[PDB]
């Protein structure tokens, strides 16, 4: 189905074996990213590329796709589905920052990295589960995430970076909590409807920040 390559800008990769987005021209309601251009993998979504694109309802990715860059999707107000490679390792700070239509997302078993801010202000979201890939998570990934119920934390996480679910309001599930974790600062301000015993194992885990 393919989204012509006529309505994308883009540049060559460093080593010259791959095509990195630099910005989506059009204004359909559904872009089907090309998985190569004149015989090149796409393997990059580069910094802004669908900066502010109102109109997008669904985003399809190719498997090619390693990088989503900084602020990628930033202000996509009406995306509501994006479908990630299973090539993609690393989304850069602030990719889907104010999607605040995208309700859900499934990340892909190669994920690595997430940075800071990146579903912030998405204040549809309501379920995350993050793969055991999932080495690094920014401060702020899931800021204001008013809609947040249940996150599943990587089996193997040794930090909750600042403020991390901080304005999570309706956050009531943790799940894969570890037996050791360390705690920036207020990583879970605002979070109205911990339960109980969730507070409990979070403050047994050593959290002294505010849970409101």
């Amino acid at each position: 189905k393919e989204t012509p390559a006529k309505f994308f800008q883009y540049g060559l990769t460093p080593d010259r074996d791959g095509i990195i987005i630099t910005r989506y021209l059009g204004k359909g309601i559904a872009v089907v990213l090309p998985s190569q251009i004149d015989g090149l993998p796409v393997v990059e979504v580069a910094t802004k590329a669908f900066y502010g694109c109102v109109s997008l309802v669904r985003v399809s990715l190719p498997s090619s796709v390693r990088m989503i860059g900084q602020h990628a999707f930033d202000g996509c107000t009406k995306l509501a589905r994006i479908e990630l490679p299973d090539g993609l390792r690393e989304i850069r700070h602030h990719a889907f920052h104010k999607c605040v239509s995208l309700a859900g997302i499934v990340f892909p078993r190669s994920l690595q990295v997430i940075g800071q801010d990146v579903f912030s202000s998405c204040g549809s979201l309501v379920d995350v589960v993050l793969p055991n890939s999932v080495k690094e998570i920014g401060s702020g990934a899931f800021r204001d995430c008013a809609e947040l119920a249940s996150v599943r934390l990587p089996v193997g996480v040794k930090n909750l970076a600042d403020g991390l679910f901080e304005g999570c309001r309706n956050l009531v599930e943790l799940g894969n909590l570890p037996e050791k974790v360390s705690f920036g600062v207020g990583v879970f301000v605002g979070c109205y409807r911990l339960p109980d015993v969730l507070k409990r194992s979070v403050r047994k885990l050593g959290y002294k920040g505010e849970f409101a």
